[PDB]
């Protein structure tokens, strides 16, 4: 068991701001 941590502690940083930033949208 820890892949489920894994997964979201991926989102942590999308969360920032690189979700959209990078997305150069």
């Amino acid at each position: 068991g820890a892949w489920k941590n894994f997964w979201s502690s991926l989102r942590k940083g999308f969360y920032d701001g690189e979700a959209g930033r990078a997305i150069r949208r």
